[PDB]
C-alpha cells in the first residue's frame, strides 16, 4: 500500500472483494473533502478572472461534482461500491478538458490582478490535486480489473525504457506529422532496469518532455530537416530515486526566455503548460524537473521522480 503525499494506494488483498470496499469507502470519502478544496480555491480567485465565464464553468463543474459525490450514500456492500465506480468514471470523463478549460479562460484574465505569481499557486495547486485525485480514482476502479503485471495503476516490473520507448514513438510521429522528419532517440544508462512504478506521471511528463525537445530540433534545423541531431535519454536508477536525463541539441533554452519557460502561458509557439504542468507534477510526487541550458547547442532535461516507498532497482 503505496502512498504520496496524504493519499494512499491499497494493495489489493482479493478473495471476497473485501478491498474493494476497503479501498471504495476509502475513495468515497476522500474525493469530496478534496474537491472542496478545490471550491476554496476557486472562491478566492481574484473577482476579475473568477468572473470569466469558462472559470465559472469549471467553477461550477466542480460543485456538481462536491454535490453528485455527497450526495452518494456511504458503501454499505459491493452493488454500491459497483455503482459508486459508475459516477467516479462520469465525473472523470465530466473533467477531462478541465485544464484546456483552465488554460483558456485564465490566458486571458491572468493579465489583470494584482499578484503574478498569484495565477501560478493556484494552477499549480488546482492542476496537481487534480492529478492525485485522477491517479486514487484510476487506480480504485483499476483494482477491478486484473492486467499483468498491476496492481491498479501500479505496476509491479515497469521498465523506464518502455514506457520510455512509447511516448518516443507517439512523439516521433506528431512531430514527423508536422516536419516530415523527427530526430532518432537513443536510450542509454540502466536500459534494463525494472521496478515497481506507478506510468500515469510519467505518460504526461514524457510525451511533453519530448515534444519539447523534439521542435527545439526541427526548428533549429530549418535546413536540413531531413537530417537532424539525435535526441539522447540517460535512465539512472538507484535506490532513492529514478533519474531521466532529455538532452537536445536542439540550440538551447535562450537566456531571454530562461525566466519564462516554467511560468503557466510562457511560449514561444502550444499554449505553454507542458513544462510548469510537468514541474508541478513530479514536484508533487516528491521528485523535480530542472533544466540545463547550453545556448547555441541544445538543452538538458532532468527528470526525478521518487521510488514506491522502497528503494527500487
Ligand atoms: N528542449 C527545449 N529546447 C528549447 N526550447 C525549449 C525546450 N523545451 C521548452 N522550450 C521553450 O520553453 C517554452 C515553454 O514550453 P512548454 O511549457 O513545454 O510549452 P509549449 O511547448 O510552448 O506548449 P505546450 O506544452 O504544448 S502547451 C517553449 O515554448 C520553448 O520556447
Ligand atoms: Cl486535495
Ligand atoms: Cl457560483
Ligand atoms: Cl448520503
Ligand atoms: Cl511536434
Ligand atoms: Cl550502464
Ligand atoms: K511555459
Ligand atoms: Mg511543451
Amino acid at each position: 500500500v503505496r502512498l504520496t503525499p496524504t493519499m494512499m494506494l491499497y494493495s489489493g488483498r482479493s478473495q471476497d472483494g473485501s478491498h474493494l470496499l476497503k479501498s471504495g469507502r476509502y475513495l468515497q470519502q476522500e474525493l469530496p473533502v478534496r474537491i472542496a478544496h478545490r471550491i476554496k480555491g476557486f472562491r478566492s480567485l481574484p473577482f476579475i478572472i473568477g468572473c470569466n465565464p469558462t472559470i465559472l464553468h469549471v467553477h461550477e463543474l466542480y460543485i456538481r461534482a462536491f454535490q453528485k459525490l455527497t450526495d452518494f450514500p456511504p458503501i454499505k456492500d459491493q452493488a454500491d461500491e459497483a455503482q459508486y465506480c459508475q459516477l467516479v468514471r462520469q465525473l472523470l470523463d465530466d473533467h477531462k478538458d478541465v485544464v484546456t478549460l483552465l488554460a483558456e479562460g485564465l490566458r486571458e484574465s491572468r493579465k489583470h490582478i494584482e499578484d503574478e505569481k498569484l495565477v501560478r499557486y493556484f494552477l499549480d495547486k488546482t492542476l496537481t490535486s487534480r492529478l492525485g485525485i485522477r491517479m486514487l480514482a484510476t487506480h480504485h476502479l483499476a483494482l477491478h480489473e486484473d492486467k499483468p503485471d498491476f496492481v491498479g495503476i501500479i505496476c509491479t516490473r515497469l521498465s523506464p525504457k518502455k514506457i520510455i520507448e512509447k511516448w518516443v514513438d507517439f512523439a516521433r510521429r506528431l512531430c514527423e506529422h508536422k516536419y516530415g522528419n523527427a530526430p532518432r532517440v537513443r536510450i542509454n544508462g540502466h536500459v534494463a532496469a525494472r521496478f515497481p512504478f506507478i506510468p500515469m506521471p510519467l505518460d504526461y511528463i514524457l510525451p511533453e518532455l519530448l515534444k519539447n525537445a523534439m521542435r527545439a530540433t526541427m526548428e533549429s534545423h530549418l535546413d536540413t530537416p531531413y537530417n537532424v541531431p539525435d535526441v539522447v535519454i540517460t535512465i539512472a536508477n538507484n535506490d532513492v530515486d529514478l533519474i531521466i536525463r532529455i538532452s537536445d541539441r536542439g540550440g538551447g533554452i535562450a537566456h531571454k526566455d530562461l525566466d519564462r519557460v516554467m511560468d503557466y502561458h510562457f511560449t514561444t509557439a502550444g499554449f505553454g503548460f507542458g513544462l510548469p504542468t510537468s514541474r508541478a507534477y513530479a514536484e508533487y510526487l516528491g521528485g523535480s524537473l530542472q533544466l540545463q541550458s547550453l545556448q547555441g547547442i541544445g538543452t538538458d532535461v532532468y527528470l526525478r521522480l521518487r521510488h514506491i516507498d522502497g528503494r527500487e532497482e
